């Protein structure tokens, strides 16, 4: 475990959960809201705890990604390590649709459909902060 930023490959930010429950990325390595607790539930689970702010990463049933205030069944992702340090996260309410947390180029969030393995819109490299 450890305050961690998640570093998406795809346009090159930090993933951030803003207060109000916002989901996106900056590439501003000062930003409060990038600053993430992995904590594993089981094994293969994750949640994602913003440390600002005690939000939780969620995927609601659109594939939309939510800071979420109590830790729901929404919160729970499978960590997979890949080919290259970066790890890609599935939605666990939803794995079986190969929902994975993404960033678009811009720094918005991907909605879960249209995520897919493969993509680097979905591959994050975990950086010790500080
Ligand atoms: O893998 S891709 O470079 O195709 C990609 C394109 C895209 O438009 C959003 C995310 C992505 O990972």
């Amino acid at each position: 475990k450890k305050p961690k930023l998640l570093y998406c490959s795809n346009g090159g930010h930090f993933l951030r959960i803003l207060p109000d429950g916002t989901v996106d990325g900056t590439r501003d390595r000062s930003d409060q809201h990038i600053q993430l607790q992995l904590s594993a539930e089981s094994v293969g689970e994750v949640y994602i705890k913003s440390t600002e702010t005690g939000q939780y990463l969620a995927m609601d049933t659109d594939g939309l990604l939510y800071g979420s205030q109590t830790p729901n069944e929404e919160c729970l992702f499978l960590e997979r390590l890949e080919e290259n340090h970066y790890n890609t996260y599935i939605s666990k309410k939803h794995a079986e649709k190969n929902w994975f947390v993404g960033l678009k180029k811009n720094g918005s969030c991907k909605r879960g459909p249209r995520t897919h393995y493969g993509q680097k819109a979905i591959l994050f490299l975990p950086l010790p902060v500080s």
